[PDB]
């Protein structure tokens, strides 16, 4: 019938996905010579827990993250013009990418899976619960909060991972109108740090949250 | 006794014939869509926490959808009509809470049910923990919170979601709960963001619940 | 001499285990066509704590399990005089058994393994620790408070798996003599449901518990 | 060539490790026809907490478990002269030894990883903290608190394995000084149960902790 | 084009990486014939919180850790002049060092992946948040209150991994400014005990610390 269609379609896709995974080892992931540039950005959820004892604060968000691999890349005529697709998180390499102040080992809320696109770019989108060092003194004055946590790679240098954001500007669209805090400024900028005893770059995305309750 | 072993036979014969000689299914396609029915029941609201604006749910969400790839003839399997299956051993829908605080945890038993049109059934009791005001709790009116549904990483093209009611089954709930239920629904919707031209359907749980006094 | 001996009945073990399991097929579950029945018997050691707040009241407890598979079946002199084993829970199919009313994701206290005897009966006794919803008022009053708890099959009716008790009162045997909490009754009672919808059973077993807290 | 040398003993000790574990199937554990003597002892690290409101307290301890088995033996004349090895605890059968009156899973503080010895004998030391049933009232007295808990086979019988103690006397020589709780006694006693119900023995070791707050 | 270089030195790194992970089975570990020295360091981040009803302190760190192989050294001139890669840490052998005073098992909280270098030698940085045994008493005095808890391997003895610091003061400079704990001393200091048990002797790297409120 058009059942027939529907098959042809899925073995496309079946078949896509098997030259790209079990057609090559793996990615070893980006080196000086290959590098690459993953872009983050964030939706601020929720500010769930501020915590004067431990000077913690619990926060929930989703981290978009955005890099273009050559590895995955097609020509959507070869496969039955499938321009992109859905699949396992696990499947594909992922940067490692982490705050540098989480008091907590973050918790993931959202299903592990990531959008792959011919062109050779992924978009994954994990959103997480995370506890980080902030101290929330001034939360409940007019003027609020304002904290800060970093996040760039736990192990590659500017060499080999770079950060790019597509706007200094946290997305607010989707924080909870309700929520036990409100938010005064969001906003995440990319840096770069140094050590002394090395030559490269580390970059990092900066992410400070002024907040006070409602 | 004698039979039995032929019906197992039979069935054992059917999981391999649907599972090892055909391989994982991809998921739904732009062009092989998918939609998938939610309804829940709700069996408690064990905790409400205005420290943090967290509620906590237990609740069973049933989940059903169809795929060609799972269908099969009784006749050729010893009228085997439907079967029990691990869901490990299938695709699942990549369905989650929008607003969960934490991740969201499962009290059953992870098993589906397979029938010989390709339908699968899938019911999942969950605690989850969202975000939630419940100023007024204590009061005549009570509070009301509200939490979506959706895939994660898919659009309507590829997923779409559809209710069988839009009244949240009550009749579980359980009934020494610190809370009572004044009323809850299960809403389908659908919305824009405009970074994309295709629909995002969710199914809206809005409860509104009290103290119960008694 | 003896050590050699020794060496044989492992090997008879080995054996046994090989030609039951990774020799044969994983099995299916219970059918309509191979039902099962399921016996389930709760040990109550203690309750822990009950949240007044929150309306929860935490158990530990062993449940005993115990069914029968044809495939699990063997004959002793084949296998070295070997009545029975000893194996991983993972080895092997274990019903779905679930509590209906749990708060929270059950935890295991014990190491799982199940003992498998030459019939093909299967004895499981995990040990857990339970939240299930339970309204502790009265846990003050010499009334007490009661609460109950039902266990069966998930996904499976009665068709596919039925389910009983071999007694209709938990074990208070091993019951913590100092928790906060006495016991004054316990139950473990099966029952029967229907639904509109279905015209096949659903059998639980419901278990009830009466508790004070100690003078 | 003073690293051949140094090479060669890896050599040598991989060489062992394949013909004990994968070259031999995995040992099913004791058996009536083959039974099993495992050794307990303690040694009590600390006495974290414990709640008057629950009536569980929480200890930190060391448990030394040491067995032996011939399917681990070897000649180390064969070896290279390799007395011992130290591997992870997932290559080898370990005894399912089990605290009977937990209200808690046991949280294993220390890498999990054993000593086999060329007579066959395994000796494992997991770091462990336990919550169990204890009543601390006199615990703010002179006389303390007396809370006791059993350990031994959760599936075995006393036909399969058999408990020992190297000593009765629990080792407080690493407890901690300054713990919230001095321990005033501590003994690890083996003890042996009968039921009406069946014929055969169960052993078990009963540790013993008297203790008060400082 | 230029996307052949980036290609082939893609294709030199898993060519490298095959002929280490899988040329040779996964390595045995140190043994008195073939040592292993650990160097250890402690970036100290946060101390979250000091609980003084169970006296338990909690520290954010990251422990570093380098050790070499001869089995993981190449030459860069057969493997493209890469000198060094970035891998998981479930790839190659890691020592056994942990805390011998945790309450806890540890928390992880950065992405396990350790540096490679073409000698031999592995940067291992693991984000830890531990929580120790540790009487507070005197937090909020002048004096403060001290605090310690050691390092060490848990299975292997001075004869088999030996323990060593480039420096006896732990890192401050990244310690969080708006803690709830100020910093008076910070020292990482090798110790080696003999156990009377066991003929050899057992390093450790004693972590000491002397905070206080404020
Ligand atoms: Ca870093
Ligand atoms: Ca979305
Ligand atoms: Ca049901
Ligand atoms: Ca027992
Ligand atoms: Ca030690």
């Amino acid at each position: 019938k058009d059942d027939d269609d529907k098959l042809h379609s899925q073995a496309n896709l079946m078949r896509l996905k098997s030259d790209l995974f079990n057609r090559s080892p793996m990615y070893p992931g980006p080196t000086k010579d290959d590098p690459l540039t993953v872009t983050l950005g964030f939706t601020l959820q929720d500010i769930v827990k501020a915590d004067s004892s431990t000077n913690e604060v619990d926060l929930v968000y989703w981290e978009q993250q955005r890099w273009k691999l050559n590895s995955l890349m097609w020509d959507p005529n070869e496969y039955g013009n499938i321009t992109d697709f859905r699949t396992s998180a696990a499947d594909i390499w992922t940067p490692d990418i982490t705050a540098y102040s989480s008091t907590r080992p973050v918790q993931v809320l959202s299903p592990q899976n990531a959008l792959v696109t011919h062109d050779g770019s992924v978009q994954y989108l994990p959103a997480q619960r995370l506890s980080f060092m902030c101290d929330p003194t001034g939360v409940d004055s007019e003027e609020g909060a304002t904290c800060a946590v970093k996040f760039g790679s736990w192990s590659y240098s500017g060499f080999e991972i770079d950060l790019k954001t597509d706007t200094d500007q946290v997305d607010l669209s989707s924080y909870y109108a309700s929520s036990k805090y409100e938010i005064l400024s969001a906003t995440q900028t990319r840096q770069v740090r140094f050590y002394e005893c090395c030559k490269e770059p580390y970059p990092d995305v900066n992410l400070v949250v002024k907040f006070r309750e409602r």
